[PDB]
């Protein structure tokens, strides 16, 4: 039982540790998005 | 008075002219504003 409770605390620190690495993309991607949306208007602002 | 009506239809063909000159600048115009608007999208997360 001990053994299960450790393997469950495991598998709760994994999925703690997917949660931070979905956050921690979702904060990486909108950084790289807003220079992206910066270019992507300067490129649309030459065509009009 | 059929002097008055030459004069003023030369002055409506040249107006139509004016109009239909206007029309083809203006649809050439569109036709820019169409493939700017292309472009944007292509250019457009969201």
């Amino acid at each position: 039982q001990r053994k299960r409770l450790a393997e469950k605390y495991r598998e709760c620190l994994s999925n703690k540790e997917k949660i931070l690495k979905e956050i921690e993309v979702k904060k990486e991607y909108l950084s790289s998005l807003q220079p992206r949306l910066n270019s992507i208007m300067q490129a649309s602002l030459p065509v009009q």
